[PDB]
């Protein structure tokens, strides 16, 4: 685990990780639901998380913080009141800072299960958020997130 070799639950993927999930412990139940409800209805994914000691099964494993860019294409940013104030947001921010002023933004997808009052950090400030709290987009929501993930950042191949 961590950075140790011989670790490859998925048979060592040259594909690497698609996205890294960072979320708040206070709204963990929604995230636990998300990861499994993705795989049950999606175009096949393979992700990882910051804290994996919890979660229901979830096919993920531990990687290096200094290698998040080298391991995962994207980061799933769970924007909750507890997230914006907890270490999790700072972690995601440090990653985004090592990427690039603009490119990082396309590499961070903000997910919102609830509706808070807190203000946004400029490092993400909602580029393209998917509100699970709104039944309008909560229909093929997991498949929509899965679509946005399965698409490599924004590699313009599928038409445009």
């Amino acid at each position: 685990m961590g950075i140790t070799t011989l670790d490859d639950p998925l048979g060592h993927m040259p594909e690497r990780f698609d996205a890294f999930i960072c979320y708040c412990p206070s709204d963990i139940q929604f995230v636990q639901e998300m990861i499994r409800q993705l795989e049950q209805t999606n175009y096949r994914l393979k992700l990882c998380v910051s804290d994996r000691d919890v979660l229901p099964g979830t096919c993920v494993w531990s990687i290096a913080s200094e290698l998040i860019e080298k391991r995962c294409r994207r980061m799933v940013v769970v924007v909750s009141d507890d997230y914006l104030q907890s270490k999790e947001c700072d972690f995601q921010t440090k990653f985004a800072l090592s990427l690039s002023p603009g490119a990082h933004q396309k590499r961070l997808i903000p997910i919102k299960y609830k509706a808070m009052k807190k203000e946004f950090p400029s490092i993400l400030r909602f580029i393209t958020v998917c509100d699970y709290t709104n039944p309008c987009t909560k229909s093929w929501f997991w498949t929509r997130l899965a679509k946005a993930l399965s698409l490599p950042l924004e590699h313009h191949h599928h038409h445009h």
